[PDB]
């Protein structure tokens, strides 16, 4: 699967049917769709600074760039206690720096970061939980251009060790929290689904309201650090626009933690 | 079968109509990244629209839309080729979230979405042998938004509680298809794409016009309430809500505008 050409996105369902079924993300974020919840509480984020002495595996799967997360970060707040497994980034393209997965109002923002954490309390890892009830709490940072990012430098400056699929370097441990913006209280929260192939309707939503800075050449980096193929492919194709479109949305409520 | 709605929706029209998982896709947002003015776009000339009021013209609930038959005297001057007038039909959302239109402009749905069908008429003997072939068709789009009433389009929406269920037709007397046009139609967004609908034919010139048109509360909520998907007989209605397409990655590509920025 890729997203452009015949394996594109409006050709995930002929191989994973749940691309064209029940509970699809990303959304857009939009007034008409939300519902303010007085009950839904701060996360609280736990582990999130990994020790400088440890390292962390960052991968070109050929469809991000990810960082494997220990089973010991956790969020709390959920019903659940839900423990990380990877971080990934969703984003465009130079003519057009703007790829964000879920959009706010029918705007698009430069980029996204995805921190998955699977049901700790129910299942023993996230291979298992991916398919299952319950299974996965995905956080979801939204990104700008601004000022630039000391924290999400620490996994912009190893882009050139994994640019082809497959590649893998180690990251030394940094604070997590770092990467998450201002006032993470303020957040969307609905059930939806993974954003890419096989796109099960397994996932816990929460898109924070505050989006994060990084530089234009921060950004530019990363939109052009990355390849899908293999080092040996003959076909070589740049690793750009990986995003869903957004999805239909209906007779259904986004439920927000700030009114 | 296709739908908007459940297992045969958007998702899974490439399942049974291919072109919908290929190249040149529509709708599209339309945004200052992928726009380019083009001097060279001359106002179309719209020609026999002045429609017969003593003809009449057949529309048509055929379970996706509500579609008006239009002549084939009906046409557009100014492309290479002349297009002829093939029918029109609308796209909307629903009246908890009425904001339905296909394209949107820097991310903006409108209410709903005219859309007027031509073939080329030069080159080919009628519509659905224009259909599947290179330069074949040209859409005019007219984006709608919520406001005051609307005349010419009650021309169309008062027979729409005639029209409830799929199959069935009402007979329009010709009116000026003309008035359902927005100011300044000089101005529009030109580019290559497809149909909307399956089978997603890659062979569609639009031309998306400028400004949008305003229809009263009352009749965008007709359109949105009054149509079913299925027949008149059928025990568990669908209602017909909903009909537009998401927009489709757009990217390498440019639209061209008549008008600067
Ligand atoms: N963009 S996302 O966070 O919804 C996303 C998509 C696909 C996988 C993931 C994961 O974190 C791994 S869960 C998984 N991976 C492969 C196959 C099945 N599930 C996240
Ligand atoms: N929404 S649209 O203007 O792109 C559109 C959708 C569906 C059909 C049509 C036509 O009538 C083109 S002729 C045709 N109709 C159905 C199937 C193939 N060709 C136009
Ligand atoms: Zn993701
Ligand atoms: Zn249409």
């Amino acid at each position: 699967w890729t997203y452009f050409g015949p394996d594109g996105e409006n050709s995930w369902s002929k191989k994973y049917p749940s691309c064209g079924g029940l509970l699809q993300s990303p959304i857009d974020l939009h007034s008409d769709i939300l519902q303010y919840d007085a009950s839904l509480t701060p996360l609280e984020f736990q582990g999130y600074n990994l020790s400088a002495n440890k390292q962390f595996l960052l991968t070109n799967n050929g469809h991000s760039v990810k960082l494997n997360l220990p089973s010991d970060m956790h969020i709390q707040g959920l019903q659940s206690r839900y423990s990380a497994t990877q971080l990934h980034l969703h984003w465009g393209n130079p003519n057009d720096p703007h790829g964000s997965e879920h959009t706010v109002s029918g705007q698009h923002f430069a980029a996204e970061l995805h921190i998955v954490h699977y049901n700790s309390d129910l299942y023993p890892d996230a291979s298992t939980a991916s398919n299952k009830s319950e299974g996965l709490a995905v956080l979801a940072v939204l990104i700008e251009m601004g000022s630039f990012n000391p924290s999400y430098d620490k996994i912009f400056s190893h882009l050139q060790h994994v640019k082809y699929k497959g590649q893998e370097a180690f990251v030394p441990g940094f604070n997590i929290e770092e990467l998450l913006p201002e006032r993470t209280a303020e957040y969307y929260r609905y059930r939806g689904s993974l954003t890419t192939p096989p796109c099960n309707p397994t996932v816990l939503w929460t898109v924070f309201r505050n989006p994060v800075q990084i530089s234009q050449e921060q950004l530019l980096a990363l939109e052009t650090a990355l390849y899908c193929t293999h080092m040996d492919d003959p076909s070589p194709r740049e690793m750009i626009n990986n995003f869903r479109q957004v999805q239909k949305f209906d007779e259904r409520l986004v439920y927000t933690s700030f009114s």
